[PDB]
């Protein structure tokens, strides 16, 4: 939970690569997570008729939603921890009204590593991905204590 101002200075270099072109790392990642784990695909009553990759391509509502997603990531991993008042409304609306378990969360987290790998060879290896895991895992984590503290098992 207490990660070395190089970590996170690791983690927000590759996220400032990801502002480059928001909606694409979202659309990629969106894409990723329904393939790699389709059962959070029914989660999205807009996405869940998309039913192919060509489809899901596309998908011009898909890319919004990876900018609408993103942002709010963008804007937590900014923070470097302390990022209490980011995580209030998205763990309200994510455990009363997405009813979002943190498995996955740990499922976009590992959707968010595979792409940030696909779309920068050259700049994240071994350091900064050690870096990004332990930034989602902080996240994963201190958004679980909040669906707690509002009364609510993830
Ligand atoms: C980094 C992790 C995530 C972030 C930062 C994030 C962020 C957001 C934001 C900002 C919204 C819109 C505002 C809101 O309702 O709170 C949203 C909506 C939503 N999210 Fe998340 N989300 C994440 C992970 C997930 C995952 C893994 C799922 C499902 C497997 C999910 C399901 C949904 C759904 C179903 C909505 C509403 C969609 C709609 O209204 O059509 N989220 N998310």
């Amino acid at each position: 939970m207490v990660l070395s101002e190089g970590e996170w200075q690791l983690v927000l270099h590759v996220w400032a690569k990801v502002e480059a072109d928001v909606a694409g790392h979202g659309q990629d990642i969106l894409i990723r997570l329904f393939k790699s784990h389709p059962e959070t695909l029914e989660k999205f009553d807009r996405f869940k008729h998309l039913k192919t990759e060509a489809e899901m391509k596309a998908s011009e509502d898909l890319k919004k939603w990876g900018v609408t997603v993103l942002t709010a990531l963008g804007a937590i991993l900014k923070k470097k921890g302390h990022h209490e008042a980011e995580l209030k409304p998205l763990a309200q609306s994510h455990a009363t009204k997405h009813k979002i378990p943190i498995k996955y969360l740990e499922f976009i987290s590992e959707a968010i590593i595979h792409v940030l790998h696909s779309r920068h060879p050259g700049n994240f290896g071994a350091d900064a991905q050690g870096a990004m895991n332990k930034a989602l895992e902080l996240f994963r984590k201190d958004i679980a204590a909040k669906y707690k503290e509002l009364g609510y098992q993830g």
